[PDB]
């Protein structure tokens, strides 16, 4: 039905109505007093000491690699351009000691992984939302980081979150911890357990967190790593190469009605389940059975289904805790309205060029679909890297 | 729309359609003139030499609880009792050397695999499907399952078949390989990864092979070590909670169109994904979260949506290559007709009575479609047993 | 002190003292009634199955180089020709069944154990104690050794001696137990910890079995498997190579008094601790700053700190419990006077013939003996192979 | 005949000690450690050494000579000579780290001052009242800033670890800043590297030699001991290193051979007597095993101690150590050693740290294993351990 360039339109819809709440009121200082803090237990204290960095951070994330894209007068590209204006207005307040948005990263140890995300926001476009900012700004953001020090050595998971964050201030030739970044990147490796799946702790899990957190990380650190001769092209490959093997789970598991199944914890995380598919997609390196088309037109599928309609949504535009409907039943303990910014990181091809064959290919049945209506269905098996 | 006691006649006919052909054929001798031996490269060597009773097996094993019920005067009663004499006729000519039935152990290592399959489905229905063979066939089925440790080792993903062949062996007071039980059970525990996962030999793969093999053999071996101090009820339990928490996996894993995703090895096992999930159903200890009509409710759903068109089947009822369709290019290079018949497994709950409320409850919405509609969606969370 | 030449004088009287009084007896029909059982608790029930076939085994496996070399008409020569004989005959008495001495192999588990060290003999001397033998004897040793696979004995660390018995039959063109030796070389080397040092079971110990069990015999059962292609020759040069370096630790802890520490299990077994050290020395293999010679004074000096005087033998010439002197309180349980008779296992250097370097090589220090005096003491580091 | 007494054994292990330790300790009191001691190297060269071997010495020398100098004094010979050598090392500890003067010793430049700070910390954590109460506020704090400053160069060797571990516990102690993640993952890296039957690997790799003694199980106690009051680490984590490093003890113990030698094996084999830092940690806590008394392991380590001390042959014509084993061998010596990493020699003297009236220095003589097993005495039955 849809052509990739009515896609890109849907999508560019969809990222907008998820994200333009949080860039538009941390832009006018009023994401404190506008954003809910909806919890399963009703509590607000403590959520509400963090809940406006992750909202901020995982915003950020998922809408990078759109920004980073080059301005133009397309309709698309004023859009662009204005919501880039308004998150570099909206990072300048965050640390802004006189603004009510100033943002938490000293209380509570949630802060290191929203850090990350916001981190991985800057490494995802650092011409478009790192370099414009002021001197002092940026100062304010290499402190908050290197503050967060005091209480990394907690949840065993949560390593590579500040193991990404000190490869960034190791890539922006500040002071950065050596140690925090051996522990994290080895320990990463060691928890590997096969055919692209990683355990985000001792115990494997059958979840969404290999890509939620691990996979799009683990390379993101390593690439860092690279240029300073602190990890080796031969071990940022074998990451890459895993997240490749692990995005080929992900487009397998969207059905032919566009669903996909809800297991593990955070399945209130939605569409963040497809990072690893959206990152690999970005860097153009999908797997030789997988075209660009497929997951244009599964991501597509997956999109509509969770945020063309409000049922994700409530009365003034933020996300509800749930999976597809008002589901606070589902809602982890540590989750917040807040959290639920995790959606956006199904967007990153975005970060495509509108001319890019993933955005202008004609239509393509993903596997899954191919699967039950008695199309071409590809061989698969597991790998040994 | 359809009631339980509509689900059951359903299935009834469907693992009918499935079956008979292998059963009828063999209890008439003409199961080797008969069954076709597709391939993916077209070629028959070797394969023509273990085809047949892996069709044997891998059917006896899905529908033997459905024979192990009862007699009845009903229509399904007679349905039973005219399936069970033709397996007892057909399992006499199979070792009957004067049969052109006659079925190939000594050919060959894959005769390891299918002997575990047809074992299962003696250790699944014994009053029914071993007890009433002559002597002369029960020592021959005997004699031909000691053959197979002539081939043997691999040391892979092929041992926990041996140990359950030992172990069979071991509950019928003969002589057996307490060596390969002893192997066997301790590599499997070690080969535990977590969340309900093995890993099929010493590498993890995201496949159905967990249904496939795993859990439903490990549970049953460990159950014939018990009464003999083989194994513990401690470990016994471990497993069986093990199984348990897959089928969690399983069942959510079926989207709401009645579909479910193809990823990893032997995809063209169709439903045997869902073994883990039959074998805990017929146990009556589903999870008290996953009621035993939902579990119904959907396997009816991916149970029509598979085999009540002929989407996967020749023109002679045979089981062809494939997923949904015709679709020769997903199968593995072992993979021939005979193979295919573990669709069967996904059947196990037609060994509950007609009147147990898996049967006879309501119609229940499965978790993905309860989850993609708004309604109740029950938390998950890994487990650490 | 004393030449190379009264060196190996002094090994063939010692050697000769230890080993003849098992021998002898044996071809005489009389070990049964001549041998003593010496228990530390005094008990002499269930150790009278077993202690017969520990004497005899591990006494042959200690004197089969000696004896492997071809006669000549010297003193020494004409001595070697006395025990082979005298062993040949033994080796009939002990399957024969109307012999006083018939050996038990089907009561307990222990006939595993010194059933391979039985084979260890016929490994070192294939020609000289095997091939001579009439065709009844040796099919009796086959069966026999065919005969234990009932009893896995598990222990795990009796997994070797069955690897290396089927490997023997495997190498005798018989009826060999696959799975066995499969399951014997991969445990082994999942049980290697590093620095030529395995863990003998689960968890590593320091200890001598290393030297007992692990080191020879992995190289012996390799060594019979590379023809058949069941073992690469690279997974033998590894085992071949951890030897080496553990025996390089054995030279080493050899005092310049010519005593060695006593520690770890089964202190029993004398200087069946160096037995990786004589079998390295045996091969030509030593390392390049361990002296053939060093180790040749290095064991001499040990040798007879033991074996001249009688500490360790009673009034009728055999061993007894302890290890320098009438010591039972240090006897395991397990042990009885024919466990003793491992203290042959320091004795290969002998399967070097008299013109080797090993014994003509003039006098010198020991690593330890140079060290402590003041000489060249190489650096040691540890190995990662 | 020559067999001393209990007595006379402790007076030659302060002879001894005394010997080894003295001119480190008197040179760095009188600011003279750089200008005199020197730097043997097995190549020869300096370059490199002459930043790090003088911490090397003092930190090294402390830790064996601290557990000696924690007992109070008294107005025998001995309580006399413990209070000279103490009020010298509080001269040393202040010049140490004094600006203005010469031997001012380096934290800055290199990894290695991440080892040695470790074993000075570890003298601290011997001797609290002794060697680091009577310091001047001055000299406390710029030790606390030279520790912390060992953060920057990290991320070092998978060994190492242990050291920074103990260091960073050390700053817990004292109520200064620390970070608590370098202890987190210290504690359990070494965990995870215990390997059984009292043996950790230092790091990934197994290996057989005396770093369980140079190391590991002196450092991850002491350690965790500093973990215990804080919430950070539990009794029974304390109480299973304290039963590995007994079971590693036995081992010790047991090497020595019936002529008072031990087997030279593995790297570091200069650090001589450190090969024995584990029965000497375990026989000063009075935890030896049931099997072995104190006065058989004080009389092995006599043996072990003069066989080793009383000659010259592993010192120069100024009594510093030279590299080797027992003589003159630089040909053992790793290219990491230099005169400074030979004061490992010191860790076996702990038990000094008993008073003279303990039963480990007053009970009769008694054979030590290996001397009572080769003349045909008792001997215990050994057997691998689980924990
Ligand atoms: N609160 C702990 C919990 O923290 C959660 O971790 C998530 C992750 O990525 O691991 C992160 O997405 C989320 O914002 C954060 O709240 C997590 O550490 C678990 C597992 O140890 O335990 C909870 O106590
Ligand atoms: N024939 C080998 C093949 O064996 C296949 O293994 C499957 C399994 O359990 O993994 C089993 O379901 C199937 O019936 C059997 O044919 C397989 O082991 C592959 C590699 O895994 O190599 C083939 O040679
Ligand atoms: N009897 C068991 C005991 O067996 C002993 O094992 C030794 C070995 O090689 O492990 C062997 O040298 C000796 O002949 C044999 O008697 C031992 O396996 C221990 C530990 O498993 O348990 C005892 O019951
Ligand atoms: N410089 C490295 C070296 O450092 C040495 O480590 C020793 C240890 O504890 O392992 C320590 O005793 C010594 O003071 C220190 O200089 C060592 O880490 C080795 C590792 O093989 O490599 C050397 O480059």
């Amino acid at each position: 039905q849809t052509t990739g360039t009515q896609d890109r339109a849907i999508w560019v819809k969809l990222l907008w109505k998820i994200s333009y709440p949080v860039i538009h009121n941390l832009a006018e200082g009023t994401l404190h007093q506008n954003m809910p803090i909806e919890t399963r237990s009703g509590e607000t204290a403590g959520y509400k000491d963090m809940t406006h960095l992750e909202a901020v951070g995982r915003t950020l994330a998922g809408v990078a690699p759109w920004l980073a894209l080059p301005d133009d007068d397309t309709e698309e590209g004023k859009l662009r351009k204005q919501m880039r204006e308004e998150v570099l207005k909206g990072l300048k307040n965050a640390v802004d000691p006189a603004s009510p948005d100033l943002l938490n990263f000293t209380k509570h140890a949630q802060p290191i992984v929203d850090a990350a995300y916001l981190v991985h926001a800057f490494l995802r476009a650092p011409k478009a939302l790192w370099e414009p900012l002021d001197e002092v700004t940026k100062e304010r953001y290499i402190k908050s980081f290197q503050s967060l020090r005091d209480r990394t050595g907690a949840y065993n998971n949560w390593l590579l979150f500040t193991g990404l964050t000190e490869s960034f201030l190791l890539g922006k030739g500040v002071q950065y911890d050596q140690f925090r970044i051996r522990v994290s990147k080895n320990k990463v490796k060691e928890w590997y357990v096969g055919d692209g799946w990683y355990s985000d702790g001792p115990s494997f899990s059958m979840d969404n967190y290999n890509a939620y957190v691990m996979h799009s990380m683990m390379v993101a650190m390593l690439e860092n790593l690279l240029p300073k001769r602190w990890a080796s092209q031969k071990e940022l490959d074998e990451a890459m190469n895993r997240m490749i093997r692990h995005s080929e789970f992900c487009e397998r598991m969207i059905a032919p009605d566009g669903t996909y199944p809800a297991f593990g914890a955070s399945v209130t995380y939605r569409t963040a389940a497809f990072q690893s598919l959206a990152d690999v997609a970005l860097r153009k390196k999908l797997p030789s059975h997988v075209s660009p088309a497929q997951v244009r037109c599964a991501l597509t599928a997956v999109h509509r289904n969770m945020y063309e309609g409000n049922q994700n949504f409530d009365k003034d535009g933020w996300l509800v805790l749930g999976f597809n409907g008002h589901q606070p039943e589902c809602a982890d303990g540590y989750t917040s309205t807040g959290s639920l910014y995790m959606a956006t990181l199904s967007f990153l091809p975005l970060g495509l060029p509108a001319d890019d064959p993933f955005w202008t290919d004609a239509y393509a049945d993903w596997t899954s679909k191919k699967a039950w209506k008695g199309g071409h269905l590809h061989k698969d098996y597991k790998v040994e890297y």
